[PDB]
């Protein structure tokens, strides 16, 4: 049955909500996007609305919002950022034009917990066992987040994890930027078709950081941010050289001279030997040589956590979508029966 909306504005925009939803207020300046922090009278719990922006502008636009729906519907993780609600005020699919999409309001993000500082090993621990758990997941269902930071991995008080933004233009990739510190590099430098290990030299990125309380790779550039990893993991091999599809970069690759790997064990003084270990399987030039997020979730690292029966995967997630080309009135369709279709969580 369809609830009562009330209307207000925002945003400078207007926001259409149901009234279970209370006391909506903006939250991240903008950096999370169209996003109020609100009070979820049904439920009892703190939510996070957000408001999708002309979502069906251009084709393009269009099919990323039915990306996002699908997306945002098919996670059922603790460590992941699910749907509590999707809703529209519309009762029709020819007055369709707002999506709303609910989730669980999180505390902070990771940046603004880390604040220059050196973690404990056994926080480090917890909050790395919790981004791996919710990628075994994600992988599993053949999904690459491709952005993995600090700022888009929330956390509670009780250092409870969620993944955000699973599934950005030249001018914002570039410089002393914190958007291209966590890439891997032939993500990075498109060295070749990528696969889901990206995620896993991201998850190194961020561990070394939390471990020292400092960006493992703050380039100033692309060029610098490279050599700064190849001065870390070694110059690639031959082997890697082949697999670098694109023949500028490869050719550009050769014309670096050759450093070996550095010791991991004396770049991360006195940190955990198992932390080094892991850290050092991560951050694995070669991605098909990376570790992989269920192999990492047995390294004994994370002993104290790791649990084969608490570690669940993904159903199936079908993305044929992504291959099909379609107008902008048949996304907003197929988005609107996602909208219609939604089943809220137990
Ligand atoms: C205490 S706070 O300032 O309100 C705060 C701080 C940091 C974060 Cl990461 C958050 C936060 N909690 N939950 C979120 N969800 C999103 O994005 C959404 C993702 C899918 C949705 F269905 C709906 C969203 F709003 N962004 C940010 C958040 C809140």
């Amino acid at each position: 049955e369809r609830p009562t909306f009330y209307r207000q504005e925002l945003n400078k925009t207007i926001w259409e909500v149901p009234e279970r939803y209370q006391n909506l207020s903006p939250v991240g300046s903008g950096a999370y996007g169209s996003v109020c922090a609100a009070f979820d009278t049904k439920t009892g719990l703190r939510v996070a609305v957000k408001k999708l922006s002309r979502p069906f502008q251009s084709i393009i636009h269009a099919k990323r919002t039915y990306r996002e729906l699908r997306l945002l519907k098919h996670m059922k993780h603790e460590n992941v950022i699910g749907l509590l609600d999707v809703f529209t005020p519309a009762r029709s699919l020819e007055e369709f034009n707002d999506v709303y999409l609910v989730t669980h309001l999180m505390g902070a993000d990771l940046n603004n917990i880390v604040k220059c500082q050196k973690l404990t090993d056994d926080h480090v621990q917890f909050l790395i066992y919790q981004i791996l758990r919710g990628l075994k997941y994600i992988h599993s269902a053949d999904i690459i987040h491709r952005d993995l930071k600090p700022s888009n991995l929330a956390v509670n008080e009780d250092c409870e994890l969620k993944i955000l933004d699973f599934g950005h233009t030249d001018d914002e990739m570039t410089g002393y930027v914190a958007t291209r510190w966590y890439r891997a590099p032939e993500i990075m430098l498109n060295w070749m078709h990528y696969n889901q290990t990206v995620d896993i030299w991201s998850v190194g990125c961020i561990m070394a950081e939390l471990l020292t309380g400092r960006t493992l790779f703050p380039g100033t550039d692309h060029i610098d941010q490279l050599k700064l990893i190849l001065r870390l993991v070694g110059t690639p091999g031959a082997e890697l050289l082949k697999k670098i599809s694109s023949e500028s970069a490869r050719n550009y690759i050769q014309s670096l001279t050759q450093m070996p790997k550095m010791n991991f064990a004396n770049v991360f003084i006195g940190a955990n030997p198992l932390a080094v270990d892991l850290l050092e399987k991560m951050l694995v030039l070669d991605s098909d040589k990376r570790i992989t997020a269920a192999q990492a979730l047995a390294h004994a690292y994370f002993a104290q956590y790791h649990d084969p029966d608490d570690e669940p995967v993904a159903d199936p997630y079908d993305q044929s979508f992504e291959s099909r080309d379609l107008l902008i009135d048949e996304w907003k369709s197929l988005t609107y029966d996602e909208v219609i279709s939604f089943v809220p969580p137990p």
